[PDB]
């Protein structure tokens, strides 16, 4: 079959031919289409994008750090408008955001170091727990919010939401995006909601199947414009491979030197702004 | 261009031929596929579906009686195991559910005949709002749940979210449902929404743009298939007009009279069980 990555790429060249300029919050432009759609088959592959080198160590180490719940932003290695407090900023507790919704859903917070098991709901156990109950149900879904929106009080609309999907002992995932930038976001959003596929299949028992991501405002920034127009013009080579090295049982005691990327030869880095 | 209705009829064919077999929540036999999109433009026509007959006029006054925000189902003319309360049930009193959770989203509920103005989130109020503050923002957002998972304390996740987006002067829309029965509800709820935003649009000095349709488990019941095949065969007439006869200044002053379809000119009816 057709390769992939063409969808990213078509999508790429769709939104520099027909995007319309549109600002985002802080003012800066971009070319904008809204509504996308495109399907990665996870099966005996890995969208690991290869016309520019995607930096896989740091979307496995982010995941795991979500996964974890961390609110401690030195946990992970050593849009500035995510305020809020004095000496707390200091010792970067980053407040209850990120893997606090994924595993402490609505649980009031403490600070970092406090020990939040059993409180708010843990979207991930849960979603994990219904595959297991009921691989038919159509409401496995987690959701994810942008920090900035979280006074939280306020209902405040999530980030991203992923929907699972169980038939023929394959696991699917359907990311759904509110926006997404075509030129940096993205292609680590593949491997980053992928990989989290990986994960969740290995311990259920499952085989990884599709995964979709849809987007609403799909956008590319101005400046990231020509380096775009040079990375259309590269060949995907064939998707690597992604191994987990030993039998996992939760979620929980995934670490990063259980995963093995192979056959992975992309084009080179590109810089973008 | 190709005609719209296209893409609904591409997506029945294509889960004929490559649908798996899944069951649903009552055991129910279906042939699903997880991930679809269709866009469907706007702009001087509306996508009501021309190879069968729709339940226009059902359409609109259900789609009225969400905007109410009501909560008496003897409010609309005159899956059954949404079941708690004795006199309750009697009365029509549906609680805390469908419209309620647009207009008094959270707002704790007494009975049908309660008076929550100012309880609540209203998040049609919100979504209006925020297109006219600021139509840039990527937030756009509210979410409509099945009033089955509504113990609601549970975090329950949303049936369907729908996400407007504004640029050049035009409001479009995308809704994603976790699951969409194509034989049966998708038809009606592309009209409902469409309509949605030509409501939204009117009230904010918009034009209407895109709707965009997305699904997670999209699904055709078996007993569907015979007629949908019979569907299938035949060729979509050009969508209707819709005419808003009045200029008209909040969103809770629209009735039904308001409304002019014109130009619709479909295939039969076809009854699926």
């Amino acid at each position: 079959p057709p390769h992939g990555e063409l969808q990213y790429l078509g999508q790429i060249q769709h939104i520099l031919r027909c995007g319309v300029r549109k600002d985002d919050r802080t003012g800066t432009g971009t070319l904008s289409v809204f509504g996308m759609q495109a399907r990665y088959s996870l099966r005996d592959e890995f969208p690991l994008l290869t016309t520019k080198r995607v930096f896989w160590k740091g979307v496995l180490e982010e995941l795991l750090w979500f996964i974890k719940g961390s609110t401690n932003a030195k946990e992970l290695s050593s849009d500035f408008l995510d305020s809020l407090g004095f000496s707390t900023r200091e010792e970067g507790d980053l407040g209850p955001v990120y893997g606090f919704q994924w595993r402490h859903f609505g649980a009031e917070y403490r600070d970092m170091e406090s020990d939040y098991s059993g409180q708010g709901v843990d979207q991930l156990q849960r979603v994990i727990d219904t595959i297991k109950t009921n691989p038919d149900d159509r409401r496995i879904i987690m959701c994810a919010w942008n920090p900035r929106d979280l006074p939280l009080k306020a209902l405040p609309p999530c980030h991203a939401l992923c929907q699972f999907y169980v038939v023929n002992s394959e696991l699917s995932c359907q990311l759904y995006q509110r926006s997404g930038d075509m030129g940096l976001g993205v292609p680590f959003n593949i491997a980053s909601y992928a990989l989290l596929t990986y994960m969740i299949a290995h311990i259920t028992g499952l085989k990884p199947g599709d995964f979709i991501h849809t987007l609403g405002d799909a956008h590319i920034y101005l400046n990231h414009i020509e380096p775009l127009k040079i990375q259309l013009q590269r060949e995907p080579r064939p998707f690597p491979k992604l191994r987990i090295l030993r039998k996992v049982e939760k979620i929980d005691d995934f670490k990063a030197e259980d995963f093995q990327i192979e056959g992975y030869n992309p084009h080179p880095t590109i810089k973008m702004e």
